[PDB]
């Protein structure tokens, strides 16, 4: 597998707040066209080759800052990441996810060529938290070459997701008032294929806002997710499968083995 960055992990390495590799940024005016600019964090290193991209969307009313945290946690992992805003902060979940799919025809098309020059630009992926999520979800409808989907306690009016074929983990918060995981995060995953790569991890007592704060649990496997279907690598598959079972996780499903 060429597409292997970095030395093999360990639990405690995709624990780690800081990857092994060195991060920049390149800041994306709100002038783009199609969505509302953002931050692009990229690995600084190049020596081990060019790196897939994923883009990540806030939620209903909050902006790119409430996705901050992923940008540099993520990235030095060996990703390049997109930390977006929307076109207003009132767009719906499919908007979000045309503006998901925008961002990264940006880093493709247009970006700086210290990002562009970094990037493979056939593997790539979506993230959004809240509406965001749900806009994860809509982008792999519209685009099925996506690598891979992380609906982060998504938000959508939408149930029905059977049409999805692109690798899909889904997080949701035990406690989550604003979308409660028994009437988005659960119905989403359900409705996904059964021979869909799948996941679903509910975190024990945590609200809509879990995934704006700094979260081991989450970050690890983010991590995990993207490296073993963005990266297609397997040194990672056995964090995702069989189902974790972190004192921090309430559930967790999957159709692994993967
Ligand atoms: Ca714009
Ligand atoms: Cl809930």
């Amino acid at each position: 597998n060429p597409y292997e960055r970095g030395p093999d992990p360990t639990e405690d390495s995709i624990e780690a707040i800081r990857g092994p590799f060195s991060v920049a940024t390149e800041r994306v005016s709100s002038f783009a066209s199609g969505f509302g600019g953002g931050t692009i964090y990229y690995p600084r290193e190049t020596d081990e080759g060019t790196f897939g991209a994923v883009a990540v969307a806030p939620g209903f009313t909050a902006s790119q800052g409430s996705m901050s945290w992923y940008g540099e946690r993520v990235a030095s992992q060996g990703f390049i990441v997109f930390t977006i805003d929307t076109n207003t902060r009132l767009d719906q979940p499919g908007q979000r996810g045309r503006q998901l799919l925008a961002a990264l025809d940006y880093l493709v098309e247009r970006s700086d060529r210290k990002v562009r020059e970094r990037l493979d630009p056939n593997r790539l992926a979506v993230m959004g938290h809240s509406m965001g999520g749900g806009g994860s979800l809509e982008a792999t409808v519209m685009r099925p070459s996506l690598k891979a989907s992380i609906p982060l306690t998504p938000w959508n009016l939408d149930k029905t997701w059977g049409q999805v074929q692109v690798p899909t983990f889904i997080i949701g918060a035990e406690l989550d008032t604003i979308a409660p995981v028994r009437t988005h995060a659960k119905p989403f995953y359900e409705s996904l294929p059964s021979s869909l790569p799948k996941a679903y991890m509910e975190l024990d007592g945590a609200t809509h806002f879990a995934p704006n704060i700094p979260n081991t649990t989450i970050a690890k496997y983010v991590i995990s997710w993207l490296k073993r279907f963005v990266d297609e690598d397997t040194r990672y598959s056995q964090f995702l499968c069989p189902n974790p079972t972190d004192r921090a996780i309430e559930e967790y499903r999957s159709t692994c083995p993967y």
